[PDB]
């Protein structure tokens, strides 16, 4: 078991993307399984949700003109714009129900600001607004994380950078995560988590 | 409609306090209206869950020869023993059906360690473990609390009481409570709160 110092953070494990979602990132699915396990070997453990109000700024549907998969310059830098996804209420937004994980001690919903999105748990996409995880986590003692889920080149890669740089010791396993890949994001995402000092482990790595 | 610096706290609004759970407070289902129409004036709003394992020393069942409602004592001082109630997982620890606040930003769960209670949001019931929520409020900018739920004199006075001694301004919005009251319990909780400075409102008055 993982010490009091340790904690799990479970990204987005959402319908939304996983298969039969309005994101569906492919096989992602899969993941939870391994997931389940690892919240066992933990004794602190958060999991996120994109909570997204109708009106969000992620949206394409939101930007006359423009189309999911796009990118588009907003105040705050580039922001790619979505389908409509996990927005607040809907079955969409819910955990998969494969997702069992009764120990999680904290549920810390993200993208809540109409008009800024936050694939991180720790800040959003303003660079500026903190969510309050850092906080929470240093009050309870923790100072290592591992981070798990779903996508690994976006929600998972920013909260573990932003993990990083709020001075958590930071790692992410590989095979507990699913990635999209848009315009090569999935290895450029791992090329900066290892550039800025999160690890890249497996499961087995914390199981055996 | 209250600014960013303010939040409301809906305490322990699940199953297992109202009519039907396994430690049902008389009508606690009645203030549920109030609260969802309160979470709208709000832009920040936080929920709490009361979360145990089976194992919990809270539970009377796990004191062989203790019965509900009687006090035992522990190493952190008296505790009060409880049906068994909000176990992790269970119908009995889930919100209540009536509960609509999809803006909810955060739910924290409390009471997860086997040894030690947490009534208070805040603190656990050794007065000395934290449970990340100062960190979190102080993080996002939040210096005032207005609280709800249930019950009034437990959970929702101990997260009262813990949130003056961590500096916030705190408020308890009295009919959008409910309490148990055992021998005395709400009164004296009153009390307490008033005399540490919790405001006292009515949903009147911020609506
Ligand atoms: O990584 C995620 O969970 C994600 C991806 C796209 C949009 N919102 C969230
Ligand atoms: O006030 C509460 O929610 C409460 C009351 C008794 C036991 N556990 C929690
Ligand atoms: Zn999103
Ligand atoms: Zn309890």
């Amino acid at each position: 078991k993982q010490p009091q110092n340790s904690a799990l953070v479970v990204v987005d494990v959402q319908n939304g993307f996983t298969p039969g979602g309005n994101l569906a990132v492919a096989d992602a699915d899969t993941i939870i399984p391994t997931i389940n396990q690892l919240a066992g070997c933990f004794e602190n453990v958060v999991l996120t949700q994109d909570w997204h109000p109708d009106n969000h700024i992620s949206f394409a549907a939101n930007h006359p003109g423009k189309q999911p998969f796009e990118t588009i310059e907003l105040d705050y830098g580039s922001q790619v714009l979505w389908p409509k996804h996990c927005i607040q209420g809907t079955h969409d937004a819910e955990f998969h129900p494969d997702l069992n994980i009764p120990t999680a001690q904290l549920i810390i919903r993200k993208g809540f600001h109409a008009h800024i999105d936050s694939y991180s748990a720790f800040m959003e996409a303003d660079h500026t607004t903190m969510t309050g995880l850092t906080g929470y986590l240093k009050e309870r003692g923790i100072d290592t994380v591992y981070v798990v889920g779903i996508a690994t080149d976006f929600c998972v890669a920013w909260t573990a950078l932003d993990a990083v740089k709020q001075g958590f010791k930071t790692l992410v396993i590989e095979d507990a995560c699913k990635g999209i890949d848009l315009n090569g994001s999935l290895e450029q995402a791992w090329q900066t988590m290892q550039q800025q000092g999160v690890v890249r482990i497996q499961s087995t790595d914390l199981l055996n």
